[PDB]
């Protein structure tokens, strides 16, 4: 064990080529998934406030060229921002978002192998998961599952935050809400939210204040969150986790993140709130950070010359890319306020 | 007392109106300094590791027009970044900052009545203040302090962190080393330090790492501080001071920093290194945030509509305007990585 530290995940960042093709507009606030050697690529943002299109954009590795997915069955009504997108095997599943006029998407699946889309949940029905955008997506086996988000306003209420998740069982086609884990616990959007060694992890994020004491930002109390909660869907319960390192993170939201084995995963960020919202970029982050969720330690990675420059509010998901796990960073707002069309792979060499 | 709480310092940030005159070219890594109603400035670098000029340029808050100062005396034979100028009395006192070439600026006064320079400290003699860039500094009635900073490479060495600070009684031209605070206490640059009600407070800044085990970044083990101390020249006594608060500022150096009364306001700073040390502006704060050196608490200020974009390597210093004490923020760096000419006051309201 040599006196100095070497550190412990280990990987190389690599600029995944674009050769060309029916190349997406630059965006963020936008959903991927990837099914085999296929990116799947649907919504977003750009300029700021803007939804783009509806297009189901599809970047085939072995390639490196884009295309656009037929456009067949219930096509999604609605150009959405503040989207997420969910694989779970041959079928993509897209929920919520809205646009500049306030419409929401609905639940639908995209199937890869007839290339259709089918509607399959109206949201914000009465016993139904409600409408959001801005929240965050996972999936395993069977379930796709939202967490947080901003909701709907209506005639008597202004959006607000949640801090439940929704649980869709594919084989049951089925919503149902998980345990509320209550008051203590961060209403979030755009939180760390992620499938790993099967429970499911909520960290960090932009919350709601529970507690008129914190005084508002730019005439909110909204703030960065750094806590981080898990959920064992074989026991139902809800824990805090409390997590060490002297690399942990400052609080952020709005980031790129995936779980590889034990690892999560997480790059960029905001770390500063913008003073007029959405429409700037605050103050973005141009690091990595990893939790190991065996021994709760948070480190930094690096990840050899290339170096992505700061960015958030990007679409992330884990992927294999020549036979190396990792995180995929696609899109996102930069420190110019611009979109970017970049796509970025943190390719894992340790074990996990 | 209403249930929501309002900040407690409270000001107005202001962007100082330059009208003209022989204007400075924009730099960060430079000092200013005040003198009843005018702001020296001298120092500077633009293009990265590149100093600029040795005039000693004068801004006339009542007129809002730029000088040069006669260049008379002792003109100083370097021209430097890194440097920095506190004023005592009618007295400027200049000391360090280094050029490409790698020579530093010795120890000068500058007296504002008679204009003329004096050359009073050769720097680097056994015995005497060493040369030192990326220093701090800050001042008392009747002495100049030097803190941290880099030190002159030299053959055997390359440039090491400095922990100490250096103490020049202006009546007596004399140097003195302080107690050293020893091993606990970090070597740094660019660390905020001021007399705050008699006392010397050193915080926050740019670390050298005393642990093999902290990982390096970008090859180096270097890395932003939190911590805080403060020296009792009453007592010659070092101690360790734990702040708080919920909005306790992440890890920064580089950072706009002023005593008023009670409070330490700090505003910007380097919140991640840049992949290249000084070469790209890294993560620049857009944040303000003030310590109650009375109660220990951190909390953010807000200053009204005009709010100073995201940057760091700035110079400031304290000064009344109008009546008002505040933080005066010139030039520095932008998340651009261009250098900028602007000035800025956060005028504070509320009792200190
Ligand atoms: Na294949
Ligand atoms: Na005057």
């Amino acid at each position: 064990s040599p006196e100095f530290m070497a550190r412990t995940l280990q990987g190389e960042w690599m600029k995944v080529e674009q050769k060309g093709g029916q190349v997406p507009a630059p965006r963020s606030s936008h959903g991927i998934a990837v099914i085999g050697d296929k990116l799947y690529c649907f919504g977003g943002e750009d300029p700021p406030y803007e939804s783009i299109d509806n297009d189901l954009y599809v970047f085939d590795f072995n390639t490196h060229t884009w295309s656009i997915a037929p456009a067949n069955g219930d096509v999604p009504k609605t150009r959405v921002l503040g989207t997420r997108m969910v694989a779970v095997g041959t079928k993509l599943y897209v929920f919520g978002g809205r646009n500049k006029q306030l419409e929401f998407e609905d639940f639908y699946s995209y199937d890869t192998v007839k290339e259709e889309w089918k509607f399959l949940t109206k949201l914000d029905e009465k016993g139904g998961p409600e409408a959001r955008t801005f929240h965050s997506m996972t999936s395993d086996e069977n379930h796709v599952y939202v967490f947080g988000g901003v909701s709907k306003g209506g005639l008597n209420a202004t959006p607000f935050r949640f801090r439940t998740i929704e649980a869709y069982n594919i084989a049951e086609g089925k919503w149902a809400q998980l345990p509320d884990p209550g008051e203590d616990f961060e209403k979030r959007g755009m939180a760390g939210f992620l499938v790993v060694q099967g429970k499911l992890w909520v960290f960090y994020g932009f919350a709601t204040a529970n507690d008129p004491k914190i005084p508002t930002l730019y005439g909110s109390q909204d703030y960065e969150s750094n806590r981080v909660h898990c959920y064992d869907p074989a026991t139902q319960k809800w824990t805090e986790v409390e997590t060490t390192g002297f690399e942990k993170p400052s609080r952020r939201s709005c980031f790129a993140h995936a779980a590889v084995g034990k690892y999560i995963i997480i790059f960029g960020g905001e770390i500063e709130r913008d003073p007029e919202a959405h429409q700037g970029p605050g103050t973005l982050s141009r690091e990595g950070f990893a939790l190991d969720t065996e021994t709760l330690v948070w480190e930094r990675y690096e990840g050899g010359p290339i170096k992505p420059s700061n960015r958030g509010w990007v679409a992330s998901t884990t992927t294999t890319i020549n036979g190396k796990k990792g995180l995929l960073v696609h899109g996102g707002k930069l420190m110019t306020n611009e979109r970017t069309d970049e796509m970025y792979f943190f390719a894992v060499n340790s074990s996990t």
